[PDB]
C-alpha cells in the first residue's frame, strides 16, 4: 500500500507516476477497461482520464471492478477527470462533474481540471460547429469558471482542483484572482525532453504549483492533431545510449528524467508489456551529467497545437510560455 | 496516512524526511522521548537512532507510546537504528540488532546500518582506548560483516539494511562482493550546501542508493567532535536570502535542497517549535536558479571528520569520495 507520491498544494498527495488513457478514434473503448485494470495490477495508483475521451464508462469500471475484488482501496486510487470547454460557464461546471462520475460510478473524482481555456458553445458536441464548418467559440470569463471548480471542491465531488494546457499570463489570471480560495494544484501539459519546460515549470515551482506532464514520450502523433514530420522522440540517439547504459529503455529514460526535475509524469500504453516496463521507472536513477545530457535535447519541438482553437485571446500556445 | 517515499533498491519504501535522534552526552535521556513523541505529531514517519547514541529505550518508548494511543501504526513508521564498531565481527551482528531490538521492545528495524567503517575492539565501551590514549582498533573484514547483516535481513530483524559513512572504494568493496545477496539501500552521510557531496552522491545514485543526508543542517557543532570555528550554515548569506524571499528559514531552504536532489533528508530538533517547522519542506518548492544558487555554496567543509579513527585502512574521509 505504499508508492511514491508528493504532497499539492492543497494537503492532498498525488501518486507521481499516472496512466494515461486517452487513444485514438480507430481503437475500440474495451480496450481502456482491459488497459487501466493491467496499469492498476502492474502498480499505477494514478489514473488520468477526461469527458472528452469519451472512455469514463470503461475507465470507472475497471477501477470499480479493481476496488470490488480487493485488488485496491478507493483511496489508493487517485482518479482525474477534465472540464471539456462545452462546459466552461460557471452553472455548467458542476453538472459536467455529475454527468462524468454518473458515466465513472465514483462519488468523487481525486482531480477535476479545466481541460483547456478555449471555451465553446454549449451543449452534447465536445467541438461544435455551424453550418459552415465553424468551431462556435463561447466568451466566458474563467475566472468565473474557476469559482464554479472550487465549489465542486467545497462539495466533496472533486478532492483537489486544477488547470490543464494554461500559459504564465492565464496561470497569474487565477492566482491573481479576487477573493481566489484554492490555487490550481497543478498545471497539466505537454512536457517532454524536446520540449522540457524549463520556464513555465520555474514558474510553477515557485507558486508550489505541480506540474503533470503528458505525452511525455513523444505523444500518439496521430493525426490530425500531431504532425507525422516532428522529430520522434524514443528514437533519440541520446536516449538510446542513455537506456543501453542503464539497462533500461528511451521510454524510462524520458519518464525518470520527469520524476527527477519535480515533474509527475503520465506514460499511457495499452500493451501489457509496455505497461509493467514502465513501472520500472522507480527502480534506477539518473547522475546529474545525465539530467545534463536530457537536458540538452530541448528543441522547442510541441506536438500538441490543438490549433483548431486558435484565435481567441485565450489559446494558450501564442506566448514565450 | 499518506506521506512522500522514495522506493529503496529491495522494494521497501522510505520517508524523504527523517527526524534525528543523535543528542549531546549532557542532555538527559528523556528529551529523545518527548522529542520523538512531537516529530511523530507533527508528521515525521520516519526515525533515525543507533545503538551508540544510548537512547533506543527512550525512542522505543515514544514511538510504542504513538502506536498504543493510536496516533499511528507500526507501519506508518520507518525506524532505523546503526550497527556499532565494536560488534562487526560477523558473529556479533545479529546479537548488537537483538540488543537493539530488546532496548526498543520492537520486532523488528525497518532499517540497519553499518554506522562507520573502521572496528574497534568488542566490548561494552563503543570507543576503547589504550594506555597511551590510543583507540583500539580491531581488524575486520566488512564484506563478512556485510554477510551477517544479510543473514539478519532474511531472519526478518532487519527490513532492509545498508551502510553508513562509506566511501567509493567502500561502496564497490561491498558492490563487487562475491556471492552478494542484497546491495545497500543506503549510505547516511553527511550533506548539505558546504559539502553536498555531488560526486559520491552521483555514484550512489548510478547504483540505485539512496544517499541519506545527516548534519544537513550544519551539524551540532559540539566540539570536539565538530570544530567550533567552522563556517555556521544557517547564516550563510545566501540560504537566509533565499529564505527571506521564500518566507521560511534557512534550515527549510537547506533541506528542500537535498529533497529536490533525490536525497533523503534528516534533521535533528529536540524543540517543539522547530520540530515543526522542518515538517514544512514539503510546502514549497525551488525553481532551477535557486537550486544553482545553492549548488555554488559548495565548499568542501566537513564537520564530521571523527579524525579520532583515523589511520585504519578502513577510514573513509581520506579519499577524494
Ligand atoms: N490534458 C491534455 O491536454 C492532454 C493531452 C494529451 C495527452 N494527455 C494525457 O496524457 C496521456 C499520455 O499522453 P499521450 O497519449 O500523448 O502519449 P504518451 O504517454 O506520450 O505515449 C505515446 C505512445 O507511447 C507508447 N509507449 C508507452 N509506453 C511505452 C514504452 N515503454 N516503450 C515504447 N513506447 C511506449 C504508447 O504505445 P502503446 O499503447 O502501443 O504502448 C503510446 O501510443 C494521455 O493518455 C492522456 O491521459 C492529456
Ligand atoms: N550515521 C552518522 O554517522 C550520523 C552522524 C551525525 C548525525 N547523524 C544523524 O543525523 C541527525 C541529525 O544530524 P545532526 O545532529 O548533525 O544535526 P542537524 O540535523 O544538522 O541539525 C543541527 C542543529 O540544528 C538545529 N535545528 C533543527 N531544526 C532547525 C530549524 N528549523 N532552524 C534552526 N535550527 C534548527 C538543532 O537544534 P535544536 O535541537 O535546538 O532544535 C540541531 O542542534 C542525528 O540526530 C542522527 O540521527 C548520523
Ligand atoms: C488531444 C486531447 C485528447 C483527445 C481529444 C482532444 C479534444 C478533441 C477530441 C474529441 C473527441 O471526440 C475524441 C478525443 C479528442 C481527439 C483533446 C485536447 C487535449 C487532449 O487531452
Ligand atoms: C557523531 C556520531 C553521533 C554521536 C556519537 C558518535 C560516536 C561516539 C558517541 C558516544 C556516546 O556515548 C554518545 C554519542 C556519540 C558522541 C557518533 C559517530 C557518528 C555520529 O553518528
Amino acid at each position: 500500500s505504499k508508492y511514491q507520491c508528493v504532497k499539492l498544494n492543497d494537503g492532498h498527495f498525488m501518486p507521481v507516476l499516472g496512466f494515461g488513457t486517452a487513444a485514438p478514434a480507430e481503437v475500440p473503448k474495451s480496450k481502456a477497461l482491459e488497459a487501466v485494470k493491467l496499469a492498476i495490477e502492474a502498480g499505477f495508483h494514478h489514473i488520468d482520464s477526461a469527458h472528452v475521451y469519451n472512455n469514463e464508462e470503461q475507465v470507472g469500471l475497471a477501477i470499480r471492478s479493481k476496488i470490488a475484488d480487493g485488488s485496491v482501496k478507493r483511496e489508493d486510487i487517485f482518479y482525474t477527470s477534465k472540464l471539456w470547454s462545452n462546459s466552461h460557464r460557471p452553472e455548467l461546471v458542476r453538472p459536467a462533474l455529475e454527468r462524468s462520475l454518473k458515466n465513472l460510478q465514483l462519488d468523487y473524482v481525486d482531480l477535476y481540471l479545466i481541460h483547456f481555456p478555449v471555451s465553446v458553445k454549449p451543449g452534447e458536441e465536445v467541438i461544435p460547429k455551424d453550418e459552415n464548418g465553424k468551431i462556435l467559440f463561447d466568451t466566458v470569463d474563467l475566472c468565473a469558471t474557476w469559482e464554479a471548480m472550487e465549489k465542486c471542491k467545497d462539495a466533496g465531488l472533486a478532492k483537489s482542483i486544477g488547470v490543464s494546457n494554461f500559459n504564465h499570463r492565464l496561470l497569474e489570471m487565477i492566482l491573481n484572482k479576487p477573493g481566489l480560495k484554492y490555487k490550481p494544484v497543478c498545471n497539466q501539459v505537454e512536457c517532454h525532453p524536446y520540449f522540457n519546460q524549463r520556464k513555465l515549470l520555474d514558474f510553477c515551482k515557485s507558486k508550489d504549483i505541480v506540474l503533470v506532464a503528458y505525452s511525455a514520450l513523444g505523444s500518439h502523433r496521430e493525426e490530425p492533431w500531431v504532425d507525422p514530420n516532428s522529430p520522434v522522440l524514443l528514437e533519440d540517439p541520446v536516449l538510446c545510449a542513455l537506456a543501453k547504459k542503464h539497462k533500461r529503455t528511451p521510454a524510462l529514460i524520458a519518464l525518470r528524467y520527469q520524476l527527477q526535475r519535480g515533474v509527475v509524469v503520465l506514460a499511457k500504453s495499452y500493451n501489457e508489456q509496455r505497461i509493467r516496463q514502465n513501472v520500472q521507472v522507480f527502480e534506477f536513477q539518473l547522475t546529474s551529467e545525465e539530467m545534463k545530457a536530457i537536458d540538452g535535447l530541448n528543441r522547442n519541438v510541441r506536438y500538441l497545437t490543438l490549433d483548431i482553437f486558435a484565435g481567441p485571446p485565450n489559446y494558450p500556445f501564442s506566448d514565450e510560455y
